[PDB]
């Protein structure tokens, strides 16, 4: 039931947050946990996808699951986006792209004549017992708040 196998010490890595602090995806044992990637803070793309999950959230609540957005941009950008947009769930500064590498989120293009690594927009839904259980690659902002939503109460 497990649509990806992470590297057991993805589970305790140290994920360093907006708000100054930090958190393991093993301190998010017991409820189910939505990680959505996205490739730079404060864009209108990633601000919509990051809104549409803000309007969600009681919803997301009703199920006890938990929402991070991720992305490799600063603390002090994360703060900042954050603030303006008035989000209500933590932004992880994946600043070294540990957690990218370990969903295998980052990808290439060859581009300009040379190869170009980015975040590809990306979001997976991990199980109270820390099994990722569904996926979704090269997203596709419109709608996929919503249908990962759908996708939680279904597996919940
Ligand atoms: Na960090
Ligand atoms: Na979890």
């Amino acid at each position: 039931d497990a649509v990806l196998e992470l590297p057991a010490a993805t589970f305790d890595l140290p994920l360093s947050l907006s708000g100054g602090t930090q958190t393991t995806l093993r301190a998010h044992a017991g409820h189910w946990l939505v990680i959505y990637f996205y490739p730079k803070d404060s864009t209108p793309g990633c601000t919509t996808e990051g809104l549409d999950f803000n309007a969600l959230l009681p919803e997301f609540d009703k199920a006890g699951a938990k929402i991070l957005g991720v992305s490799r941009d600063s603390v002090k950008s994360h703060d900042n986006f954050c603030a303006k947009q008035g989000f209500a769930f933590p932004l992880v500064s994946d600043g070294d792209e540990a957690l990218c590498r370990a969903f295998d989120v980052i990808k290439e293009k060859n581009m300009y004549g040379k190869q170009v690594l980015g975040i590809e927009r990306s979001t997976f839904l991990l199980s109270p017992e820390g099994q990722v259980v569904q996926a979704w690659r090269k997203v596709k902002v419109a709608g996929h708040a919503d249908a990962v939503l759908a996708a939680l109460k279904a597996h919940a």
